């Protein structure tokens, strides 16, 4: 099934098009991300329709952010490694192509830490910490829509007590020298937030610093740049680890560096 899909669609599609039907897909809650060959375009909707029924999802988006192929409701709750993540699959990014990192995050924190998530999303990286590590968490999310989900996801996981949330730009965050650990899960020229990061950090704090660097420049970057910017503040940093992740071309990785900073 396949089989079931092939039995239904073979009735409406010439055998040549049937052969090209989608063989994989991504499922997030009850929404389906479905990739489609160009020759199947004319039949977009009907194919998404049968896939929807045999796979048991309410909505199908094109994988290819996303084009609605069948259904209407893109909000769903996705469960991963014991975590509940409500989201609007069409408006908010969330790839299991990153699940390892979300798993990793479940381990790294100690119950005592204050953790600040500078780019919270719906709780991508911070929920694992609040739930498994048990530290406290201040989660910052700029987008008001995304924010609703983050707030909700906090209840859904029963951590409203130890996790708080602010709908502002991380640069306006009043805090200073509070953070034992900072999450910088963002990849658009994130070096630009290093200064607010260092401000929010305590001396010795750990920073999970995500960025997108060309492999032309590895393994020098993105650490050199993190290093030099830190110099502008007379602080130092030690590189504790550098994981590769969604190595997503053309030619550019997505890495996360674990770094400890010292406020002199
Ligand atoms: C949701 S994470 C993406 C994680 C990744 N796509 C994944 O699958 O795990 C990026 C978030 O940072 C937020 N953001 C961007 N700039 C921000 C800022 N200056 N202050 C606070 N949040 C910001 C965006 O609203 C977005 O929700």
């Amino acid at each position: 099934i396949k089989p079931r899909i092939r039995e239904i669609l073979s009735k409406e599609l010439p055998e040549e098009l049937v052969k090209l039907l989608p063989k994989r897909w991504v499922r997030i809650g009850d929404v389906l991300l479905l990739p489609l060959r160009p020759e199947l375009e004319p039949y977009k909707h009907r194919i998404a329709e049968v896939y929807a029924e045999v796979l048991g999802v309410k909505t199908v988006l094109r994988k290819g952010d996303y084009e609605l192929l069948y259904g209407s409701d893109t909000v769903t709750v996705h469960v991963e490694n014991g975590i509940k993540y409500k989201l609007d699959v069409a408006k908010i990014m969330f790839s299991p192509a990153n699940v390892k990192e979300r798993v990793r995050m479940a381990k790294v924190a100690k119950p005592d830490e204050l953790v600040v998530d500078m780019f919270a999303g719906i709780g991508h990286l911070s929920l694992p910490i609040a739930v498994y590590g048990k530290a406290k968490v201040i989660a910052i999310e700029k987008d008001p829509y995304t924010f609703k989900f983050l707030v909700e996801n906090i209840h859904l996981n029963k951590v409203e007590d130890r996790m708080s949330a602010y709908n502002m730009d991380n640069r306006d965050f009043p805090g200073e020298n509070i953070a034992d650990r900072i999450l910088m899960g963002y990849v658009v020229r994130t070096h630009e937030f290093i200064p607010k990061a260092l401000s929010i950090a305590k001396d010795g704090a750990i920073i999970h610093y995500h960025n997108t660097v060309p492999e032309k420049l590895m393994p020098r970057e993105p650490f050199e740049t993190f290093k030099r910017i830190t110099k502008e503040y007379g602080y130092d940093v030690e590189k504790l680890n550098e994981l590769k992740i969604k190595r997503y071309a053309p030619g550019v990785w997505h890495v996360v560096l674990d770094l400890r900073v010292f406020k002199s």
